[PDB]
Order: structure tokens, then sequence, then C-alpha cells
């Protein structure tokens, strides 16, 4: 069986949602079992996502009649140009019974002012509940037939831990094998599961590239395709290196060190369910149906495969002498950052454990001092000497399964690096020699990728 | 104002306390003001480890008499040994005497019920340097100076009541010593002992007649700290692995700092901290070869890699996640797991991926830390830690030096260098301070990487 | 003075018209608390857990016409048709506050602590302009305020709040120096930002006190149903007169838990700037009423009916062993509220009161606290069922030699077993516990031998 | 099956331990199996306290070996005037030697390290114990019966590791007593202490050498438990305040147990509990007038049985404003007081709930204000702390006043008659116990004239 995920992109708009029950249509011809995951239209989200806050402050009831009416119109739009007045008939009543329901919680937001977790999660939910019928309409208006289904009528069971749910168990098999063994193509909303108790729950960021993967991990499907808006993953960033060239083929371990944090395409929670049961993941695009795309799989005669980039962000610090394992400095430090919610994207600690080096976003450093100074307060008195910060920094990340054992590999990329012009500020490389991460100077990110492109990639 | 520390091998016996009264005779006629600061004679704070616990475990009276045999014999020979002068030698036993019969009491104490303290455990270690002191102060008024021998407490140092490993709460040491030294004295400091507000006699810990030294320094503003020993100052590597092996003529503080890896043999981070906030120089000096040069660790020149440290058998554990990521709190839990559980962790690394973490600990922590582990978390469906890795026989080494920030090619020239003696990298660590380049290789590998790096970019 | 009205006293509009022209006499001499109307906060109660639970459309609709018609017939027979027309505005705006507040959780299904307090204020937010209504009509000045704009500041303790500040003649005297009378709507107060906060049962009556607190204030008037408070319930001794002077210190110990006239909250703040109360009857205000302030021995006795007598007995419950403090700790947790305490010079057992629908929520408390010689260090608890408590009340009894000795001859000779004893240090108070067949025979003679 | 406890005044001299021997002797020819729980001979456990205490603070050497002196030269005394026979006289000497240099050991050790642990408190307590009862089982053993001393953990006492006051844990008695009853030995035990899992002393608190016997009678299904001390039996009230206060002939073991306030002498609850539970008797036996009736605690059984007093005590009354059920006031007072280890007598309520009032020692009451301020108008939510310190408690018993319709009235006119007025009642479920407090001054006059109307 084949789940097909689909973004807010892909889905943009009516004519783009008619585009995509093409590409899901044409799949089923040589596919019998067809799941596709949607994603709400492109700037919903986001939209819904303001509301909620002006529902809780600004507190006008016809700002809100002024959202409803928005978004209204921007689904009516897509129900004209997706689909038959027929289908456009029980699509229109799907949508106008979400949009009513929609508008309640709002109101019920604004008069008490109050905007619990729980009711947050509600709102966002509306996007993909507004996008699947209108997917599953157009599919209908072709071939095949189709129903469209919540994460929680999907068999995705969470916490109670509402903007971030954790997945307790999976009912996939139960709700979705019945309605395939039928012929129909069930449409799941992503990003969104439910409690038992019936609560609505959202899955966070990745969340329907990771409901596409709980799908496929449940059903035990034969692959999970990504479509996206890009032709796969490239091997370095077009915008960097214009001859970059789509990975053909990438190992679930290639791809899950390539998925750094706020990566577009991969992500780990997505990545380890295929990994754990063997299933291929394959990233197509949209736009390009015919393009050959990237394949995230078991098998695997490459050294280096791609080269990721982190552009604009931090370099932090923190000196203190001893600082020495008898005192749980570390666990201070992260503790502080851990509260305060300051994501770390490098670690580095050398032997005389002296200090430790991070790499933050530039957003994050005021944020990470004045949680520092919480915990320690700035020789007689206390174990953090002094902090120190490099702005305009960048991370970049060299990949490939092929560099575990070979023998000569960092010291190529580095003097690579060198001969480039630029100046290793940090390295950190862990003990699956699969993914080397060190940090330059902002100016020699250019010159820098251009050059470990053309010695390594091509 | 110059600080001499001496530690047990310079001070192991009667002759070589004497030789090490005239070294700072020697200095007290260029410098005017010098303060000694002096651990137990040799073996003696092992041996007092060591009835310690056999007073506690089968509390014999018959062996502590015998301990205390031992114990006298030893520094009465050293008496005899490091002074001449008969009315000296007759102050300094009396001084021995009352300790010896206070040390008994406190042994025969613990045998009779049982009951080693921490408090006891410390007061008892610290007769170590109680007995020595005494004596090289003698051993310098013999040789015509004024000196007199002091406790850590009662020198200024003021102490968390932490037995075993105190801190330092407040430093009186400029209200204790200058008026000794203005009167022309030179004032012996028992090292590594401190004194708590009720006068409860405490330990510093792993280094800490050296902690001592940097102390009565930082208090005093002193000219200079001087750290003898019984090696010629620091050397580029250890001489073991590389038999050419040359001393560091100049170190930094930084330099320093990042050469004192935890279990490293004479420098140390608390003892390089004071001397680095107030600029005072460190030299380390040969007891045994009083004309070498030896280390000077001061300001700062020309040099790219100034020296080679290295970690024999140790291991790596590499915890890969389950998102790990900064929206759940899995760092802050590892080493939190990890504190508890008293695991020191020697190198740290994680890349962008944010996926797993790979640190090196000792290898008899291994079994402690994947316990740890396991109790924090308990290892797709069930927790948030999908697995965990080690390697055991590996090695770290790290390349040290000043002139290696903004050296465009060195981690390139060094990582090519290891190659090339037949070795793969298994992790790096390379902090935002460009002083110090870490990085685990098997054991197998070591000596010959070790002899590559040395010949390229030391010789 | 700060005269005081209550539930029942404002039951129908004539009710607050008669309230109305009473306050206008009492300014011949020389500001009004007010709370809400009968069966309206225990209505807002049952149609805030309605808007929770069910959370019906249709459900919610009729309650704001019930109180859209409860208050306009209230509006008819309280009030002229100049000032019959700021009322019924001034009401149906509030009215749709409460109705967007309440569809607000009916929305939602969440009642936080904060949307129960503003629902629970309407109440008075819907009875007290109607009574400033008809002080006008009388051709009398009037505003109607609200706790928090009159200076009650409270905790963050919604249900229950602890007041933290007392902003009373910073902002009430101003309008005393125009002519107004303040009509203010008691039982509720604020936060530093605004968030109305309630301030639990015997609150209207608290209120009233804090604003006399500050103020320094001559008098309080609490008006009610009845013409003060009595010797005795006389609804069981039918001889019951009422008390005249009562000490402060007396009242304090003539109110248990669920009393009804009588509150130590309310008492507390006037007993310390020394501000006398009065109790007065607004179905007679011609009464004489009680009047409480700074001779003989029996003052009163009070009763409490259907309590139950808990007994733990435990070999040990010595000093090191505190068990004592664990027993109410238990009963701290799980809110159980104990009347009584006593233990004898043995320590061995303690005897407490609770009301009889209690013992289970107590008993299973106890139980999750002791594994109930060689396992717990309570041997064993025992209940008596159908069991009441009467307290004999007099400051006059303290250093008075015989009447306890004579108390309890009395409760003896009417045919009655004493199963527990218990008296403070002040000796104001004497309460002791009886089978509740000897209740009615036990009152009646007390109060036949030492007040009449 | 009958356990015999001896007490410090009873084996306070030799002459005496030869007197209990005699006792014991008489007793065996009666029941075929008895067992002795003895305590430390008189003076010598106060002796143990101060000096252990003083070893710690002074640290002086030479004062312990006066105290070793001491120690030798009152046993020795005792040995000699005990026993007749030179062999017995020779090996309980060296039992004595070894145990008394034991015991030097110890308090040159506490010296040498400034260091009382309560494990090493313990274990210096047990010694009082460990001399005296060697000199007794010797007294035994002359006077022709077989007999060993054991340590109460010998005898199967196995107790906490809560040093100084311990609770018990498991009996073995009947597997470590049983084997040697039934070869006609006497043993007997040490009481007051008992061992840990891993043999460590404990001591059991106070009144713990009755407690031994209790629990000793438990562990083997005792016949009759016998407390042996220098009065006969319990008294209708204290003779010091009474002259002709006559024995209570039988008692129960809830009224003895009501007759326990802390510190009485004879009776203590948790001796009383397990003869209670197993239903074994306990005789209380004069042993200087061994031909009395003495006071048989028991199941079987006009109104009023006892009058209790507790002298020189306090009372502290806590009003508070509200100070209601709803909230958790009322367990932070006890909490309070639970720290710092302070003893309520007597706890009072009204149905005011505004105000609770405690009963303490007199020497407890700035104990027990600095803690309770420690743990806590518009501020706090306790408003007043009262204070008396010139008061006694008075405390009625008999079983026959349950039920007893008038005889609290009887009783409180009865003391305002004698010219006491009452400043606080607290009486009980259990109507067995009616507690009262007056001024002190009014102790003479009420108590008598209580005992006068009330008891013959
Ligand atoms: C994110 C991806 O799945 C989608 N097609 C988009 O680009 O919006
Ligand atoms: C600093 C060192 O790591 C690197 N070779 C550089 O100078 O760029
Ligand atoms: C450590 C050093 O200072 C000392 N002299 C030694 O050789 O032991
Ligand atoms: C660095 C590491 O990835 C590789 N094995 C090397 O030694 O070059
Ligand atoms: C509370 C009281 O004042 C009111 N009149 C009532 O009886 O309801
Ligand atoms: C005196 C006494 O009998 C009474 N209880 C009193 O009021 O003090
Ligand atoms: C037990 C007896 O010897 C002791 N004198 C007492 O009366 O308590």
């Amino acid at each position: 069986t084949t789940v097909m995920k689909f973004g807010g992109t892909s889905v943009g708009s009516g004519e783009r949602i008619r585009h995509v029950a093409k590409i899901v249509t044409k799949r089923k011809k040589e596919d019998d079992d067809v799941v596709v995951v949607v994603s709400a239209m492109s700037e919903v989200t986001n939209a819904l996502v303001e509301i909620s806050q002006q529902a809780l402050d600004v507190r006008d009831i016809a700002k809100v009649g002024d959202f409803i009416k928005f978004i209204r119109e921007k689904h009516y739009k897509a129900i004209e140009e997706a689909i038959s007045e027929e289908i456009k008939e029980e699509v229109k009543k799907i949508i106008d019974s979400r949009i009513e329901e929609l508008e309640k919680v709002l109101i019920g937001v604004a008069y008490l002012g109050e905007l619990t977790p729980k009711s947050r999660d509600y709102i966002l939910s509306f996007g993909e509940r507004l996008s699947s019928p209108i997917l599953s309409g157009a599919i209908r208006d072709l071939g095949e037939k189709s129903i469209a289904l919540e994460g929680g009528e999907a068999g995705i069971i969470t916490d109670n831990n509402f903007g971030s749910a954790r997945v307790k168990r999976l009912e996939v098999k139960e709700r979705l094998l019945p309605l395939l063994k039928e012929g129909i193509i069930p449409v799941v909303t992503g990003f969104i599961g439910t409690t038992e108790e019936g609560y609505i729950t959202t899955l966070g960021r990745g969340g329907s590239d990771y409901s596409a993967a709980l799908i496929g991990y449940g059903l035990d499907a034969d692959i999970i395709e990504i479509w996206t808006d890009v032709s796969g993953v490239y091997t370095t960033d077009p915008r960097l290196v214009p001859t970059a060239r789509r990975i053909p083929k990438l190992s679930y371990i290639e791809a899950m060190e390539l998925a750094y944090f706020g990566a577009k395409v991969l992500h780990p929670r997505t990545i380890e369910p295929a990994m754990e049961k063997g299933i291929p993941i394959l990233v197509k695009n949209t736009f390009e149906p015919e393009s050959e795309g990237t394949l995230i799989t078991n098998d695997m005669d490459s050294i280096v495969k791609a080269i990721s980039t982190i552009k604009n962000v931090a370099l932090i610090n923190i000196f203190g002498a001893g600082m020495v394992g008898v005192s749980g400095t570390a666990a201070r430090i992260f503790k502080a950052l851990g509260e305060e919610e300051v994501n770390v994207i490098l670690i580095s600690q050398g032997s005389s454990e002296t200090n430790i080096s991070l790499v933050v976003s530039e957003e994050d450093v005021d944020k990470a001092l004045k949680a520092l100074k919480r915990e320690f307060g700035d020789l007689n008195n206390n174990l953090i000497r002094d902090v120190s910060v490099d702005k305009d920094v960048c991370v970049i990340s060299v990949v490939g399964a092929g560099m575990r054992g070979a023998k000569g590999i960092a010291g190529k990329i580095f003097t690579a690096v060198s001969e480039s012009g630029a100046n290793i500020k940090m390295i950190a490389q862990g003990s699956s020699e699969v993914n080397i991460s060190f940090v330059i100077d902002e100016k020699d990110l250019l010159n820098c990728v251009r050059k470990l492109h053309e010695k390594f990639i091509e």
C-alpha cells in the first residue's frame, strides 16, 4: 500500500487541489490501496494562529466575523476550482459546519478572555479539517471513491499534552484497513490526533509528515511518498550552489543527519518509524511529478553525499575553571536553556572540561544570556568565570555514510575549508562518523560551500 | 613576594628537606618575602588512608601502635638528617611528639567506637602536612632565616564544612601572613588543608597543596608562584610515548588550562585560575634539577602547536535519540543522570541533526553510566531515547596551542597527519576558543599517532 | 452608619422598597451594603454548572428570561418613570454580559475559578441598582457601586479570597460629601488588575464590616429576617427571648461552622477597632435587636444537630509520635471540618466531632495515613452517628465557680447521658455532646434553669 | 508460665538482689516455668547518661577513670552481699570486669573523637542492665536454681534501627527461651534493650523495662506478668496528697491506661497493650512488702476508681480569626509542636473552633511559643497566644462512669465546693476519664474533696 502526503503549497488553491487529486488517481491505478495525508491550505494555520491571540487580547467580536468571512471565501473558491455541482454541494455543507464550529470557539475565547492549550489545539485543527473534504471531493470528481477523516478517526491516539502531543497507541489498522478493503481512498488530516476522551490534539512542527509516517508504520505500507514543492533533497542549498542536483538515494541514517532543526523537508520523527520497519520514503515534487525524486531507503559508492548549512546563528562559549565532573554544571546549563525553550544546535566540550561551546539561533542569544544569569548569577563564590558570544556565524555540515572508517576525510574536508579562505571556529563530530559539523564566519559561507561542493560532490 | 610550593617527593626525606631549605634560603636572598607551602613527606598521606580504614574495619590497637612506630621513626630520621642544630632539633622533635600523640588518640578512638566519619577522616589525613611543615621550618631556621610552621586554616584558608573536598569560603591570608612577612619570617604553610568557622580541619582534595599555593599567592598579590616538583616543567608530551620530548619554556594561562585534563599530573584548573585572575606568573621547577629554567605560565611571540596531551583507555558513549531537540530537555536529563552517580564526562560533541550526543567517560564508569541512563529514561512506542552504544578501549588526544587561533589550515594538517599515521578519527570536539582540538582514536593507534603528530608539529 | 441587607430582605420589589424607606429613615439622624435577591445566587451556581456539563443552547435562554422577568417585576413594585427607565437598560446590559459569559462557558466548556466568581457577582449587580433606584424615587440621592470600586482588594484566590488591601475612605468619602448614599454590592471584591473575586459564605456581612473597619464608622447594622441573636434556637424552645447586649468575645463563641446570624470572620474587624454591631429585623424594624459590643452568668445556648463522634484509639500517640499532626493532616486534605476536640491525660485516644455526612470521608482519609501491635500505631477508630452538640455561652462564667457543676447536673436531670466534654481556657463556652433523642428535653431544661 | 520484672530500687543493693532471688526462688516452687526481667541497679542509668554526655563535652580522660572506679565499687559490693558461694562470686566478678572494660573502651572512644552517635549512646546505656543481670542470675544460682543472664536481643526482642527509642519489629522470644524453660532454667533477661536485625544494641525508652516483660509475656503466651515495684500496687490517688489512700485491688486494662499519664510511675500504655491483646493479666507487687495483694490489671470485671494528678504544668490558648476546619490550620499547630518534640497533655476545642486549648509541661512554654510563631487585622491567621503557668491536671478515672448520668455534675460541684475554679475540661468518648485543670494552689483541697466523696 502507498501513503501519500501533500503539504500546504501543494494544496494552495482549488487548481492545485485538483492537480493533487490527478496525481493521487494516477498512482491508484498502479497501486490498489492508497491513503492520502493532507495539510491545511497554505497560510491558513498562520491566519488561525493569530486570531487566536487576537480573540484573547484585543477581544473584538467583529474582528472574528471578519476572519470567518475570510476562511469562508478562501475555501469557497477552492471548491469552485477543484471540483461537478453535485460534489460541490455536499462538500460545502461539511465546510459550513466546521466554520460554524470554528466561529463559536473564537467567540468563546473572546467572551471569556481565555485560551487554554486545549482550546488552542482545537482552533488550529480546523485548517486541515477544511482542507481534506475539498481534496476528497476532487478525488471523487475523478474515478475513485474517497472519504475524509480526522487524525483521531484515523487511529492516531495521543497524550493529553496539547500543542506537542506524544502518540500513545496506533489504531491505524482497525480504521483504515476496512475502508481500503472496500476501494476507498481515505484522505486523512495531517498534523492532528485525538486523546482517548475525544479531545483534539496537534502534533507540533513537522506534524503532517509525522502523520504520514505513523499511518505508513501502522498499515505496514510499501512506501511513504512525501509530495512537496522541490524535486527531493539537493546536495546543498541551490541558493548557494546553482549547479546543485537532486540526491537519487539517501540512507535513513544519512537523511537523519541532514534533518536539522528548521529543515524544510527532512525530520527525524518522520524518518524514525520508516527506519524501524524498513519502509521506503520517497520525496517527490507535485509541481514536477515526473522527476525521479529522492528515495530514503535501507540498502546502499560515494563518500560525501550532501552539505547542509545553517545561516545566521550565534556562538556561545561558557568559560569556568573547574567545571569538572564533581559538579553538574552542564546539567544546570541545559536546564536553564531547557526552561526558556532555547534550542541548542551544536554542543562541543574539549578535554580540559573548563568550557563548553554551543551554537544557538541569533534571536535566542539574549534569551539564553538572561537564563544563564538566573541559574548562576554574574573565583571565591561561583563557577562560571565568563561567557563569550560570536554573532553572524554559520554551521556547515558534511554528511555521508561513506565517511565512516574513511581514513583521511576529515583532514581533506578541513584543508579544503582553509583553501577557501575560511577559519574554523568550532568542530563537532559525533561517534557515528556520518556527520562532520563545524562553524565558520558568515562572510566565508559562500566560498566555503562552493569549494566543498566542487571537491566532494561533483 | 614569592610563593614556593614543594610536594611529597621533594620533601621525601631529611636530606631532601635540607635541600629544599637551601633553595628557599637562596631565593630569600633575592626576594625579601617568601611563603612556603609544603605537602606531607612522600608515602605518608597514603599510609594515613590505609590505617584509617584499618582502624575502622579490623579495629586492632596493636596495628595502631605499630603504625605510630612507623610514623615516629620516619620523622625522627628526617629531623636528624635535615637539621644540624641540636637546639632546633629538640624543638621540632617536641612538635612531632605532640602530633603523634594526637594522631594516636584519634586512631584508638576510631578503633574503639568503630566510627570513621568524614570529619575524623579529614583530621587524620591532616597529620601528614602537620608533621612535614615543622621539619622544613626547622631546617630553614637551622640555615639562618627566621621561620615558623602554620596550618592552612591558621594561615587564612577558611573553608566549607564539606570534609574531603572542602570549598574555600573566606580568604584571610593577608590578615595572618603579612605581619609574619614584615618581621622577616618565612612562614611555611601546610598545603592541602583548611579550617572551618569552628576550627575543624578540612582537606582540599586532589592537588590541594598546589591549590593552597595559588590561594596564598592570590591573597597576597604575590609577584610569582613557584611550584617545585621532580620534573623540569611541562613537557610537549608524555616522555614515555616520545623519548625526545622537550620542556615547554613558556605557556599561557589558557594553554595551561587546556592541558590540565581531569586526572593530570602537574597542572590543575583550580590552581591556574587565581593566578590568571590577578595575573600572577606560575613557575614550575625541578627540585632535583634547580638550574633548569622550567615552564613559565604567564600572559602569553610565535608557535602554532605547543603540546599534545593524551588520555589512555577511556570509553565512548553515543546516545541515539527520539527527536532529542529543544522542546524535550533530553540533554539536561542526560547530564543530570550522570551528575548523580558521580560520572565525570571528558568529551562532549553534538552534531547539527541534534539526534545524538557523543561523550567519553572513563571505562570503569561505563556500567555506572548505563545504569544511570536506564534509571532516567528506561529503554518508537515507549520512551525518548532510541538506543545507546559504547566503544571500549579508546583514547583521547588533544593538540593544544594558542597560535592555532585563526591559523587557517591547522585542523586540516592535524587530521591528515592522524590519517597518515594509520588511524581513523572516531569523534571530534573543538571549542570556540581555537586553542584545543580533541579527538578519539583506538588505543591500538595511540603510540603511532602521537609520534607522527609530535614529529610534524613540534620538533 | 453601614446598613447591610440580605437575600430574603430584598426578596420581592415590595421588599426592596420597604428596605428603601428604612435607609431613608436612617438618613434623618445621619453607606448601604446589599446582597442578591432570594434564590438568585443559588440559581447562578446551577446555571454555571448547567452550562459546563450539558452546555445546552435552549436551556440557557430560559435562564436569562427568568432573571429578566424576576427583575423586571422587581422594578415594577419597587419603583416614577424618572428612575424606572435607568434600571431597565442598566440591567438588560448586565444580563447580556452574563449571557455572553454564560454562552462563553457553553461554547468552550471550561469554567475557571475566575469565570465562576465573575458569574456569581451578577447576583448582586442585578439587585443593587434596583435598590439604588427606589432611594432616588423616594426623593433621596443615591449611587450603586461594586465591592472593588468601593476598595476591597483581595487575593488571587477565587471562591475564598483573602483580603489584602482596603481603599475604604479613599473611594467612598467624596460620595458622602455630596449627600449620596453609596449602595454597595457586598460579597464581591477585586484584584489590582480589575478581576472580580468573591469572599465566600457569610461574605456580604464581611464586606459590610470591612467598610466599617477602615472608616472607623459609628455603627454596623446587619439587617435580617430575625429580630437579632436569640438566647437559643426558638424552633426548639418557644420561650427563647432575644439577647439585648452581647460581648464581642461572646458572639464569637456563639458562632459555630454553618451558623446563621453570627460569623467569626465578620466579628473580627469590628473587634479590632471597637465598632458596635447592631442586628435588626426588616419585618419588624421597631424591635430592640441585638447589640454586639465590648451582670449575669449564662448568656446563650447554641446547638448543632446531626453530627458524629469519631474516636481514635492508639497505644502510643505521644510527643515523638506526632499522629495528632497526622489526624488533622488527613482531615485538612479531603476538606473535613472538625467541630470539637478532646484528649485526656493519658493521650491514648482522641475524640473528634464532625458532620455525620463526613464520617466515610474522614474514615477513608484516616485509613490512607495508617495501615489499619505489629503494624500501625493506631489500634482502632469508633464512630457514634446521630449525636448532637450543646454549647453554653457566657462571659459571666469566666471565673465563676459552680456553673459547670450545676450545668451538668441540669443536663443529668433532663435524662441525658453526656458523651464528650470540651471547655476552652477562656471559660466563655462550655461544649458537650449528647444523644440526639435527648437534645430536645435537655436544651429546654437548661434554658429553663440558667436564662429564664 | 510467669514472667517477673524488677526495677532499679528493687535491685538497689546486693542484699536486695538476694531478696529478689529469694522471691524468684519461692515463686519457682509454685510455677515450674519462670522468666525474670531485670533493670539496672538504682542510680546507674542516670550515672551512665551524664557521664557519656560528660565525655562528649569536657573530654576528660581522668573523669572516666572515676566513673569506672565508681561502677566497679558499686557492683563488687553488690556481688559480695548477694552471693555466699565463692565459685559463683568468682565467675560473676569475671563477667562484671569484662563488661566494665568494654564500657571504659567506648567512653574513652567518645572522649577521643568527640562524637556520641545515637548508636553509641545506646550501647553505653545497655551496660547498666548488662551489669545487674549477671549478679541476679548468680544470686539465683547461689540459692539452688539454674539460671543464665540474657541480653534482650538474645531473648528474641528484635527492633528498629531508630536508636534511643526503637519500635519492636519481630519477636523470636519463644524460639530463644522455650528450649531453656524446658530444662528448669530461669532465664534472667536484661530489660529495656533489644537487638537490631544485624545485631546492634538498641534501647526501648522510658518505661522500657516494664515493656520488656510485656513483650516476653506476649511472645511466650504467659499466664501472668508481674511488675515488682516499691509500692503495694496502684493507689486510688497519690499518697503524698491523701494520707489514707488505699490500694486498688483490681483494675481493668482500659482503666490502667487512663491512669498512665506520660510520666506516671508504675503503669505505661505501651506495657499494657500486649497484655491487653492476648488477655494476659498484669500483677503489680511490692518488693519490700511481698505479702501484699497488689493491683491486678485484668479482663473480667463501684463508680470512680481513682484520681490521677499531674503537678506543675501549663496551658496555652490559641485564639485566631476564623480558624475554621476548611483550612488546615489545626494541622500546622501540631506539626509545629511535633518538631521540637513537645508533649501535649490535654487538647480542647469548643464549637466556635475559633480557639484551641492545650496543656504542656511548664518547662516547655517558651519551647512551644517560639516554634509556634516560627510556623506562623489582616496579616497572618493566628491572632493571640494566652498562657498560664500556675496550674495542674486532675483526671477522675472509673470504668463504671460510662453511662452513669449525673457523675460529672457531682464531680464538678465537689471541685467547686473545695474552692477551685475550673479552667478547662476534657472528656473522651469512652467515658472512663474526665480530665480537668485548676490552679496549682487548689490541688490539695480539691483532690482531698474528690477522694472523700467518691472512694469509700
Ligand atoms: C511541504 C510539502 O509537503 C508541500 N507540498 C508544500 O510545499 O507545501
Ligand atoms: C582553528 C583550527 O581549528 C582551524 N584549522 C582554523 O584555523 O581554521
Ligand atoms: C608534586 C611536586 O610539587 C612534588 N615536589 C613531587 O614531586 O611530588
Ligand atoms: C573524521 C572521520 O569521519 C573519519 N573516519 C576520518 O578519520 O577522517
Ligand atoms: C442574610 C439576611 O440579612 C437576609 N435578610 C436573609 O434573611 O436572607
Ligand atoms: C468554675 C467552673 O466550674 C466553670 N467551668 C467555670 O466557668 O470556670
Ligand atoms: C520498679 C521499682 O523498683 C521502681 N522503684 C519504681 O517504683 O518504679
